[PDB]
């Protein structure tokens, strides 16, 4: 039996093979069982004994090591991250197939990562995975914060329930989406967050998802065991491998303090170091607005014309079509956004609907759907470039692919060259619809390769990428820091489609944000969508002060202010917080955190002595007793508090807020109350 | 009921809608039934009554027209082709679905073409084909010359049998291949050739296979009706369509003279005119030798080293590996081939195994299998280029993809740029293995798009393409004349893998060649492969003189002399015919033709007064009584006859030949005998 312990001696992992040679591990934290005895292994597709990569193993060799080094991300929640673990690598020989694998375990003070490694050898070269069988056996019927396991979307509201209740709730939890493939009545996605009856918080996830299919979890709800369930390709297979190769890491992050789940950097720590040598010279955080919410609410259109039943690029002559009078991506309107962005200190303006093809973009399984380079007649690329550059603004490129992936790859070098030629150095991509090639899913090994290919190629052009609908992140930004965002979860757009649950932003930082930032597009001040489009009666489940808080509580180096300029102009005093808030941080302090209920975070803006605080709360609101002892002794600060007014409420009174300005020091304390679906934001600037 | 008749009144096509509103057609030739009443229509994938595009139609309108214009191919069997037909277009309206299609019929003196057309309209825009239901009802249990219906290979020997015998022969007709998907016990490929008891020859095929899935034929052997059977995608669907759009043409070529099947230009006539405006300036025929037969026989290797269990491009350092002593694509060897090519008036030298990756090329479903640009340590790209240039020789590029198609697309512009930068202006591509993306077949709509994308992109680079394993041709060379070849049928390589049937080359011109030329790689003089590789006991099923004949009887603007130079050196007198024979023709006269038995053809070399003749024969040999009245009155010609010796035989005495030189005029006659698996060749040069 092998035993591995954390540097602080609080976690212990024990490993051994059972009497049939099945690799088995368990994990305790402060003498409490976190992972009951659980097996590890894979089943291979038949080309018989060779399909078995799950038992019949003997421990052939073991190697231990300790690692303790600090490194600096290009952008992040703090300036420096420490990577400190004890490691055990176990070489497992399978006599019946004359082949070996290695399982490598890295144990941190805040949890465990493991992966399988497949050395090059005479009897293991090319192989296909039928299923991975990594188990995570739970010690109780925990509370879980989960979304349905699905090969194609993550755009679901979270459910909070016991593990035993998942099966009963799955049908209701799967809401409609134009591309979705659930796989089990007890399947959930990663990162999965849980709260135990004996006071632990446990997060199950993976890190460094490269050259492999995305992992979901399937629950055996009799034994309370989660098991890896990979995403199949068009033929049902779960990964083409060639040695030497490795699986991604699988992680169990655990603490008796929920704040320490947010603090963990295990996911980043398990990714390969930055491979973009000059990254710091060109990768930069971006605060932006955009021509966007018009189309999301239905006020405006992405399409230039309504008169055609379909379009064929390079045949359809848009100069001969009638403008529909709703096309928001027109030069004059874009210039007005550039004006507002420059006036208020934003870095960029996104424009969607700029290019030919939007008439057919949705649900047609169309191959040649966009060319990514040809503008509509009312979008003057060169004039918009020149005007933005003169005003100090960068335009952000939009590459919706409509999930037509061969089409995007064929156009990608020309599309990136077009960006370089026209002053665009960041692009928001998207993959709406069922994947083409047809039969593949959004999160299979094939598409994972695509998303990273797009990122690696972008890096060669010094382009930053934010990909909507892509596989959810697993820390690869460490390796490729030009991946500055994904959506890859249910974002603010769904506040226009019926709403997100009130507690949504009190869960995302414990789940989605583990592995990388989200382009959540916060900042809606007019929360009634019917003021944009009288036919849309959706209401954003937030107060205005909570929207402000999200600039601190939804971490990202890429931050949109998503409302339209005229709405911000109606509340310019509150808007000041969005203008002031930083995007990049030297320190972060998690002040309060309870998943599904509240999150309060203070961050120190990079290369400054200034701090920003946000709190976001769920259905029951939250009372904070803040203590400002993280400020510098002897310094005075000008603090501006943006808070819910008394009786603010996301539903009945969302726009009621107060703003109070005064002096804070490290001796200050403030009592603040977040409303139902409310929150607060504080700027704290050194005098 | 509508009647359409050929210009010469010999053929009549009758069309009507039947009682249930199914469009049906029939065809007669000289008062003999060719096609019995047969239905037309398609079934669509469900998004109920909208799935029906096969009945419930009524005739809304008809238009007739006559077309009679001549055009000139860039390269071909003659200088000018006449396109002369009577047309009927029927507009068919479907009340229950409020939509219309058009079926267009073109009737020539030698057969019928039809296609379906789908106009843009309110109720037919995007749709997916479940099956096409084009019927061809036969009037009898004909003799057919067929290969098994298959979505992935055409590399089968032909079978000659009655239609009623196909079922019982299918199992034995399907021989092993690395990628094959047969679909029916009575499924066959097109072009399908038949001979009827009442003296007709009937060929069933398609033309202009663009943006659509390849058609095979499935035989109802109780009623003798063939029906279109399209190639499914990874999900089983049979084509994504968007109006306005058309199916390919379906063709019935018929005559009571088998020579007239060979003379038909229906397939080319039904393709769109040339879209490469400057094609005449850079597209040109190519006679070549190659570093190739070494590897096909096993004498030499494509791989550089035998040391590695697999390779990772960009990681494996070949300069640190041991040469295997068998790698034929080495500079010195390549220079000896260039020497031979230049000494004997060849245009080009193909080299295979020049680039990194060949250690892994076969059967591994490997994604990143080649980069198409990085040479092995022993292949000096620049020196070979300089040396070839000094000798007036062009190198022919090789792009085997190992069926990894995303990989080839991602590299394609870099690969074509590397060709341009290094003086390569033609490329032989290949698709050996099951297709990646996995789940697709070689002949589905998805891959058909790929092969044409490769050709269209090549045209932008002024590059000519010869693609092995691609979908078999349907006349698209007319539209893109830089498609100078495919294999896409069983070629000479199989003569090294056990042999082709003796009658193979007496069938190919009636089947495979209809739609475009084949890179058959004739010219094997040493027909016992065991002299290349003693472990290889394969024997080419040919005499030497029949190999000479193939330069005339297997038409192609791309002609290999496939043997190694040292073998040609042994038989240099016979090699003279290969040296002399032209590649491109002002006229072709089909002298004798019976499928499966013999084919004799005379052609006039373009821009000359010289003629070349070849005869290829089956198992029984063939006696020819040639009459040279196609020569010019009053001219004398120097004729050289390369013929089988009287005791020649493909098996027992293949290298026995005679060469006779003398004078011919248009009054001359020659009696010649082709041996079993033999033939003869004649050069006829004006004094
Ligand atoms: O690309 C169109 C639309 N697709 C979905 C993306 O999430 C949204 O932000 C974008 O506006
Ligand atoms: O590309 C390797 C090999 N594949 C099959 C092709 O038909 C053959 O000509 C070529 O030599
Ligand atoms: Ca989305
Ligand atoms: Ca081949």
């Amino acid at each position: 039996q092998q035993k591995l312990t954390s540097p602080d001696n609080n976690l212990v992992m024990t490993f051994q093979v059972d009497s049939k040679g099945a690799p088995t591990y368990e994990l305790t934290y402060k003498n409490k069982v976190v992972i009951k005895p659980s097996t590890l292994g894979l089943e291979l597709k038949k080309e018989d004994s060779k399909t078995n990569l799950y038992d019949g193993f003997e421990v052939k060799d073991t190697q231990t090591a300790t690692f303790d080094e600090t490194w600096q991300p290009v952008w992040g929640e703090e300036k420096e991250i420490r990577n400190h673990y004890n490691e055990l690598a176990v070489t497992l020989y399978q006599p019946m197939n004359d082949r070996s694998i290695v399982i490598r375990f890295r144990l941190f003070n805040d949890g465990l990562g493991f992966r399988y490694e497949f050395p090059q050898q005479k009897s293991l070269n090319y192989f296909v995975i039928k299923e991975e069988h990594s188990q995570f056996g739970m010690n109780g019927d925990h509370i879980a914060f989960w979304i349905p396991g699905d090969y194609d979307t993550q755009e679901y509201d979270y459910t909070i329930s016991r593990l035993s209740e998942i099966r009963g709730l799955m049908k209701e939890a799967i809401t409609p989406n134009s591309s979705q493939t659930p796989f089990s009545q007890t399947g959930v996605q990663t990162a999965l967050m849980m709260k135990t009856d004996d006071g632990l918080y446990i997060n199950l996830h993976e890190a460094a998802l490269v050259d492999y299919s995305c992992m979901h979890l399937n629950l055996d709800d009799k034994n309370m065991v989660f098991e890896s369930w990979l995403t199949p390709d068009a033929k049902g297979d779960k990964g083409y491998m060639q040695t030497p190769c490795n699986t991604p890491w699988r992680t169990i992050i655990v603490s008796d303090d929920a704040r320490n789940i947010l603090a963990s950097r295990i996911t980043l720590n398990l990714n390969e170091p930055c491979k973009i040598a000059d990254a710091a010279s060109w990768v930069k955080p971006v605060k932006y607005i955009g021509v966007w919410w018009d189309m999301i609410t239905g006020k405006g259109s992405w399409a230039y014309t309504d008169e055609l039943t379909s379009v064929k690029l390079g045949e359809t002559d848009y100069s001969k079509t009638k403008p529909n009078g709703k096309h928001s991506a027109n030069t004059a309107n874009v210039k007005r956004y550039i004006d507002f962005a420059a006036a208020h200190g934003f870095d960029a303006v996104l424009v969607e609907g700029w290019n030919e093809g939007w008439e057919d973009w949705f649900g047609n399984s169309k191959d040649y759907v966009f060319d990514f380079v040809t503008p509509y007649p009312d979008f003057d690329v060169k004039e918009i470039h020149r005007y933005a550059a003169r005003k100090g603004i960068k335009m952000m490129m939009h590459h919706e692919t409509s999930a037509s992936v061969r089409n995007y790859e064929r156009h990608m070098d020309k599309a990136y060259q077009f960006m370089a030629d026209n002053g665009y150095n960041s692009v928001k991509s998207g993959y709406v619809g069922n994947i083409i090639p047809r039969g593949e899913h959004h999160y299979g090994q094939w598409m994972n390769n695509h998303y990273l290919y797009a990122v690696k190629k972008a890096a060669d052009y010094k382009i930053m990428v934010n990909a909507h609908e892509a596989t959810r992140p697993t820390g690869i930004c460490r390796t490729y820091p030009n991946l500055i965002g994904n959506e890859s979860a249910r974002g603010t757009e769904y506040e226009s489609f019926g709403g997100n649950k009130v507690y949504h932003t009190t869960i995302l930082p414990f789940t989605r944000l583990v592995g990388g930032p989200m382009d959540y597009t916060p900042g809606i001040f007019e929360t009634h969508c019917n003021k944009m489009n009288p036919a849309n009666n959706s209401q954003v489940r937030s107060t205005i002060a909570r929207q402000l808080a999200l600039y601190v509580t939804m971490y990202s180096p890429l931050q949109m202010a998503a409302d339209i300029p005229e709405n911000y102009e109606r509340f310019m005093d509150a808007f000041q917080f969005i203008k002031d808030v930083a995007l990049d941080w030297d320190e972060t302090n998690y002040l309060e955190a309870e998943p599904g209920e509240y999150i309060t975070i203070a961050r120190k803006a990079k290369d400054t002595d200034d701090w920003y605080v946000g709190c976001t709360a769920g259905e029951n609101g939250h009372t904070s007793k803040l203590v400002f002892d993280f400020l510098t002794p002897g310094k005075q600060y000008i603090a501006t508090v943006y808070a819910d007014a008394k009786d603010a409420d996301w539903k009945e009174n969302p726009q009621a807020y107060t703003i109070k300005k005064g002096i804070l020091t490290n001796k200050s304390k403030l009592n603040l109350h977040a409303a139902n679906g409310g929150g607060y934001a504080i700027s704290i600037k050194e005098v």
